[PDB]
């Protein structure tokens, strides 16, 4: 279903354009850090529980995210309807358990875990969950 | 201010992440060469008009457009209401013309015009121009 080439960018990069839908209608736009498991074909990040005009996200949860390939214009772009964790409120709930996972597997084990807890707590950090319906852009070549 | 941040992070690159709205209200994100001029806040661009980013703003101008700063991790975001000429439909016309100045202002100047000319009547090229009317991000000492 998917191309490849465009699955191998999302694979060798680890940041991209996260983009969701505000109130209004418009695209809100950040650059994130993503995990991307290549087997169960879903992209994982770590927000900050939405609000204003960001907090649509919570009823009309569908997102794309743009990564950037390695050559001179090329790029895949993964778009689905996320899934969202509640935000995290105490240091050992369930949100921040798979918050810590997501770190372990974008950046390795963490040098100091109680400080990573409570900071998911004051910034009410959601783990989103995207998984990947449709994949398109401009693939990169040989080189 | 503020917003100086922003626009200096614009101002300094000429790759960014366009985001456009598709008919059925999701983003649609792509990458997109731009001149951003100082005097009036703009950020132009050529596209063609049988690209999806094109037929989207056909019937729903609003766009946006993301840019890296130099540490490729803190960005500005640029929102307005994208203003586009009718596509290049004779190698004289007025919308060539304003390719040619974008054309200059990007690349510099071309060594045959009349084959550029002729090149963006046959794309179909169309000079998107994107007015600046709000700025938001994390510019770089905020990431």
């Amino acid at each position: 279903v998917f191309d490849d080439k465009l699955l191998a960018v999302i694979s060798g990069n680890s940041i991209g354009v996260l983009a969701t839908i505000k109130h209004d209608g418009r695209p809100q736009l950040s650059n994130v850090q993503y995990h991307f498991d290549p087997r169960k074909l879903l992209i994982q990040v770590s927000i900050a529980e939405p609000r204003a005009k960001t907090r649509n996200l919570r009823r009309d949860p569908r997102a794309s995210i743009l990564v950037d390939a390695d050559d001179g214009w090329s790029y895949a772009v993964a778009e689905g309807t996320a899934q969202l964790t509640p935000p995290a409120a105490a240091p050992d709930d369930d949100t921040v358990e798979a918050l810590i996972a997501l770190y372990r597997n974008i950046a390795g084990e963490h040098s100091d875990w109680d400080d990573y807890r409570q900071a998911m707590v004051t910034d009410r950090r959601v783990l989103l969950t995207l998984p990947i319906s449709h994949v398109y852009g401009l693939p990169p070549g040989m080189r």
